[PDB]
């Protein structure tokens, strides 16, 4: 049968919701893999934050992304999370 996962599962938790944003993506690259390394298998949450964690693994955001810890907000914050990061962009 349908092969959906455990929904509502603890996506970034809410605590560690805005912590993961820093150590989640690209924020080192031995420390982030660790909380995906636990967190796209337990997530049942993104679509929430996701509507601008997608950048976690879009390293390329061509319009506003820094490079580093702070790129993670910058790419998921440096636009607002709302339609900026929707399918709505260009003119």
């Amino acid at each position: 049968g349908s092969r959906i996962a455990k929904r509502t599962a603890i996506n970034k938790t809410k605590k560690a919701d805005v912590k993961a944003i820093a150590d989640a993506w690209q924020i080192n690259g031995e420390k982030e893999l660790e909380l995906l390394q636990q967190i796209a298998q337990k997530p049942g949450a993104l679509r929430i934050l996701n509507h601008s964690l997608r950048l976690a693994a879009m390293t390329a955001h061509g319009k506003g992304e820094r490079v580093n810890e702070d790129y993670l907000r910058q790419a998921f914050r440096e636009l607002d999370l709302d339609v900026d990061i929707s399918t709505l962009l260009r003119n």
